[PDB]
């Protein structure tokens, strides 16, 4: 599992459950091609997005659908999504965890890169 | 200015100077139409992006492009490119400050909304 | 002011107003000796804590006490109390801005050091 | 394991390895009593600090010795430590993870509280 997303909720002090995540890959013509998607589990984690074979070198965009998440919990948030763009596997294959910490008017996204 | 953007370097503890900022507004036909752009000043702030007249209700995107900033200072590499997407002015005109805190493998962003 | 403290509410996207701030300086005999204190203004900032004359080299601690702020507005509960410890002026006098971003189960702090 | 600490390094995009952590508990006389300590492992995690029996209701302080960490890696950081104070188990026993994200001039500490 070379690409994983983990989401925490700073209001509840909990994993962020059932948050939708959409991943895109930049195509040769500089448009965004859909690459993978899913929703976080009870642990706030989303596994199984891709395989080592398909997760080739490139520029990737991870979008975390935070607005829908907060609204469902009764909170009006600021952002539509949390988003981060990064280049992956340009020094060879690595495992990436995108760790997101969410508040209604703020977030952080961190890439934890191993192997 | 109803929209201000501030960029900070979390490695050096400094304003990030001469960082390119691009703002977009979402059209019907879900395409991001260019809205404003500029570069951060000595204080890491970018003022005068727009006016109250033109900054109407909508979904906006702020992209922080750091390449020229880190090349010039000679510093490493912020692999995480920030894109901050939000609805503005849906409850009336407000003053928005969008702050971005940059690290090589992370960024944080906060919105302060006044008035 | 060579030391400024700024407090933001990450749930509301607002300055945290009337937050009590206590600053200490570390003595020989590892005891924190009181140095300065005040409450944040409308802008969430606290200016005039000290002067360049008195703000000499040392280890300082900034404690952000939020109890009165959240009781008055009636808001939930920031269970994480912030304590920010740092050496100041060891490379000559600088201007320090200590920012704290508060959530119920998290906080973030950043230092911007100029001159 | 009711109290765990996990530390990430935003410069390296990695777990923060061999970071010292000191935990204190507020005594009846309002002084800080040493409670537990240890160092993070290769995963950036520190387990085994305490037991459910000994981790009673109270006010706890977690200190993460970040200065020593950064200096060892060749980076001059701003803070002496990252520190967070919180009340634990006042609604009954819970499991706490203190998730810390570190940059040289900024950090965040989040309490993830389960059970």
């Amino acid at each position: 599992c070379p690409l994983m997303v983990k989401v925490l909720d700073a209001v509840r002090g909990s994993p962020a459950i059932n948050v939708a995540v959409h991943v895109f890959r930049k195509a040769a013509d500089d448009t965004w091609e859909p690459f993978a998607s899913g929703k976080t589990s009870e642990s706030g984690e989303l596994h199984g997005l891709t395989t080592e074979e398909e997760f080739v070198e490139g520029i990737y965009k991870v979008e975390i659908d935070t607005k829908s998440y907060w609204k469902a919990l009764g909170i009006s948030p600021f952002h539509e999504h949390a988003e981060v763009v990064f280049t992956a596997n340009d020094s060879g294959p690595r495992r990436y965890t995108i760790a997101a910490l969410l508040s209604p008017y703020s977030y952080s996204t961190t890439a934890v890169v191993t192997n």
